[PDB]
RNA sequence: ACUGAAACUGUAGUAGAACCAAUCGGGGUCGUCAAUA
């Protein structure tokens, strides 16, 4: 199997509900229907995870080393800005939101002709 | 065909109230490349 594959995003026109788009909840106040407060996960790796600290990269012949990216105990550091990206792009999959990062995918692509 | 004198433009009053420098973003990942003869 290829190591990627992709779930595909449907079109969107008549879709008409809260999968649909529309004005957001907004901030103010906690809607009586709409649903706040705190989810707890846990996370346990089933592969090694890799965090690389770029701050620490070692670079020889142009290869660059990274070590694991650690907090102030010494313990792993997993940033909840790549937790983020993974819970997004896979909500953001089986929602079938729009795509929230589409850049520059405005010329055409080039291969070789026959 | 004799200069008036003497008298503090001072006294009281806070350049201040309100406003989140913030919103979104996995430090990530695979197919060639090159154009003649």
């Amino acid at each position: 199997h290829n190591p990627y594959n992709f779930v595909p995003a449907l079109p969107r026109d008549g879709i008409t509900g809260d999968l649909g788009d529309c004005a957001p909840a907004g901030h103010s106040y906690y809607h009586g229907d709409k649903y706040s407060g705190r989810i707890a996960v846990k996370l346990t790796t089933v592969t090694p995870l890799l965090i690389p600290d770029a701050s620490k990269e070692e670079i020889n012949n142009n290869h660059k080393t990274y070590p694991v990216r650690i907090g102030k105990d010494g313990k792993p550091y997993l940033p909840p800005t790549s937790i983020k990206g993974m819970l997004r792009s896979a909500y953001e999959a089986v929602t079938n939101s729009r795509l929230a990062v589409f850049e520059d995918h405005d010329s055409r692509l080039a291969y070789r002709m026959p």
